[PDB]
DNA sequence: ATTATGACGCT
DNA sequence: AGCGTCATA
């Protein structure tokens, strides 16, 4: 009773851009806004592997990872705009540089945790309670959250999209109680007015739209964020999460997409979020160890604690590129080739981050996969990175490698490499 | 022949 | 350290 911890001491935001490769693409050409638009890497192989969709494309069935001619054949007038590609390979800085921009921005509100890309994580419960303080007990007006669903809203005793939003909205604040500045369902309310200034700042300054959850945890805002995308925001309240959650297949919860979230499945013949409520702690850490059973046991009555991490930047600099099929490195030269355009690419992005971030990584991970396997990753090397020099970084990538070539002579390379990676780590303030 | 990433967990 | 899992454009 007064000792169940309810998980509701933050107020947690998640921003998630929508498509946001195309958005990108269409800001730098205005001929491809409001239409059917996909963003592609490479063309030759099927006309390309498409990685991002407009929404305009994506009512035609044209989805992540299906080839530019697959998606044509859905959606003949389907436009495209191609990564680019230096030395030899598709280069993603375009978007690296424009999540750069969003980030910026959303660092003026709080401290964010960068989790892909296009998405960060915000800790509001802090700048919550500021604007709590200078609100004095004043009711909060639907005009100061114009984009906003209230999930599980309308409900109990107007057909079109936009008339349901602002009903719901309505029973929300109709029902707040706007005089107890520690009311959870008022702190994510407040959250949700500062999210809205946040996604306002962010299309403004950037031309870029995008979608938001705001909940009391992590998980929660994520899957808050994809209920009404694109260009709106979703509030997921504490007391929304049994309904919420009594009809949410498990693999949709971030974490549980994969083995663990199947394993929850057939273990415990369940399908559904709520069907977890049965389980005893102890009875979770049975089955998922102790980690993942504590985590499962509070994660389905809607309580997490993962913090949100104080990290803008992300900690690891990498480059890699698969060789399919055919194209699998099978001499000495064509694997040091590609190291060196790897390492060439690496030592650009080192460079600029050191100059931007006043740092520097100190170990050089590589990584390789052999025709044959299995697995994204055959074999992981590190050594010391200890110069920014591509040569240098190239050949210290061989030596860690070299020993994976069984061929009897040299000057060929066997089995044939059909992945090479090259990442940087380990970084120390410079 | 989805590819190019990037973070975190296990032992 | 090296491997596995899960995630996202
Ligand atoms: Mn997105
Ligand atoms: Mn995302
Ligand atoms: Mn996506």
């Amino acid at each position: 009773g007064p000792h169940m911890a309810t998980g509701q001491d933050r107020v947690v935001a998640l921003v998630d851009m929508d498509c946001f490769f195309v958005q990108v693409e269409q800001r730098q050409n205005p001929h491809l806004r409001n239409k059917p638009c996909a963003v592609v890497q490479y063309k030759s192989w099927k006309g390309g592997g498409i990685i991002a969709v407009s929404y305009e494309a994506r009512a035609f069935g044209v989805t992540r990872s299906m080839w530019a001619d697959d998606a044509k054949k859905l959606c003949p007038d389907l436009l495209l705009a191609q990564v680019r590609e230096s030395r030899g390979k598709a280069n993603l800085t375009k978007y690296r540089e424009a999540s750069v921009e969003v980030m910026e921005i959303m660092s003026r509100f709080a401290v964010i945790e960068r989790a892909s890309i296009d998405e960060a994580y915000v800790d509001l419960t802090s700048a919550v309670q500021e604007r709590l303080q200078k609100l004095q007990g004043q009711p909060i007006s639907a005009d100061l959250l114009p984009s906003t669903y209230i999930e599980g809203l309308p409900q109990g005793p107007t057909v079109q999209k936009e008339g349901m939003r602002k009903q719901g909205l309505f029973q929300w604040l109709d029902s707040l109680q706007i005089d107890n500045l520690t009311s959870p369902d008022l702190q994510l309310t407040v959250g949700a007015v500062i999210v809205e200034e946040m996604r306002a700042a962010i299309e403004r300054e950037t031309g870029f739209q995008c979608s938001a959850g705001i909940s009391h945890n992590k998980v929660l805002a994520k899957l808050a964020c994809g209920l009404n995308k694109p260009n709106r925001q979703t509030l997921v309240s504490h007391g929304s999460v049994p309904q919420l959650f009594s009809q949410m297949p498990i693999r949709k919860i971030r974490s549980l997409g994969g083995k663990l979230g199947a394993s929850v499945i057939e273990i415990l013949g369940i399908e559904y979020m709520g069907e977890l409520t049965q389980f005893t702690e102890s009875q979770l850490q049975s089955h998922f160890g102790e980690k993942n059973g504590s985590w499962l046991y509070a994660m389905c009555r809607g309580i997490e604690h993962d913090p949100v991490k104080p990290r803008q930047l992300p900690k690891t600099i990498g480059c890699s590129k698969n060789f399919p099929g055919k194209t699998a490195l099978a001499t000495r030269e064509q694997v040091q080739w590609w190291l060196l355009q790897l390492a060439q690419e690496l030592e650009e992005r080192l460079t600029k981050d050191r100059n931007d971030n006043d740092r520097v990584a100190t170990q050089l991970v590589v990584s390789i996969r052999v025709q044959g396997d299995k697995r994204l990753s055959s074999l992981r090397r590190c050594c010391a990175l200890t110069r920014y020099d591509a040569h240098k970084m190239s050949h210290d990538a061989f030596t860690v490698i070299k020993n994976c070539n069984t061929s009897g002579i040299q000057t060929e390379w066997s089995p044939p490499l059909t992945m090479l990676f090259l990442c940087a780590t380990k970084f120390s303030a410079s």
